[PDB]
């Protein structure tokens, strides 16, 4: 409830990611704005090391659920905002069906009036001619639901969901997400009942940008 105060207006966002997928090292820098009142996020990401070795859609979920719009009757279930300003550690295991997996660790917290997302990504067991390393995924994104449950042992939450990436041949590449969030500070946090986050995402390009990039528009609303 205390952390909610920090999200009453438009909050600047900074994202920094260091990744390694099958030995291919890369870095991504992201900048944008978040408006939790409407569950709206606008972000621009740039691959600072050159060309991204994985498709941009596979990084969308890794690259700030604290900007989710929680309805008034559900505000007591908002773990994400309650952990602020100290923040939370967000860990994920993203299993790509019939392919490799991403293991991510992120520190999400406030640095002044700016919300920061520092991430380390490690990807292993990917097929060289698979949908990921072979860049066979379409530059678009489907709508999904993030199923959340309380993790009272770690004073945090756990989340499970499936992302459906469209392949160029018209098929689907499943990306199973297992999530764990744990608070950084020793302050009080809200431990929720079972609910979900209804998400909708739109991917686009900046016409004047020549570097490998991604413009992300995300709309997230809590329900259930």
């Amino acid at each position: 409830s205390k952390g909610e105060e920090l999200f009453t207006g438009v909050v600047p966002i900074l994202v920094e990611l260091d990744g390694d997928v099958n030995g291919h090292k890369f870095s991504v820098s992201g900048e944008g704005e978040g408006d939790a009142t409407y569950g709206k996020l606008t972000l621009k990401f740039i691959c600072t090391t050159g060309k991204l070795p994985v498709p941009w859609p596979t990084l969308v979920t890794t690259l700030v659920q604290c900007f989710s719009r929680y309805p008034d009757h559900m505000k007591q279930h908002d773990f994400f905002k309650s952990a602020m300003p100290e923040g939370y550690v967000q860990e994920r295991t993203i299993s790509f069906k019939d392919d490799g997996n991403y293991k991510t660790r992120a520190e999400v917290k406030f640095e002044g009036d700016t919300l920061v997302n520092r991430i380390e990504l490690k990807g292993i067991d990917f097929k060289e001619d698979g949908n990921i390393l072979g860049h066979k995924l379409e530059y678009n994104y489907n709508s999904h639901n993030v199923y959340i449950t309380a993790d009272k042992q770690k004073n945090g939450i756990k989340a499970n969901f499936k992302i459906r990436h469209n392949i160029e041949d018209g098929s689907v590449q499943l990306a199973d997400h297992y999530q764990q969030n744990t608070p950084i500070g020793d302050g009080p946090v809200l431990l929720p009942d079972n609910h979900y986050l209804s998400t909708q995402s739109a991917l686009s390009k900046d016409p004047n940008e020549k570097r490998d990039h991604m413009v992300l528009l995300e709309f997230v609303t809590a329900a259930g």
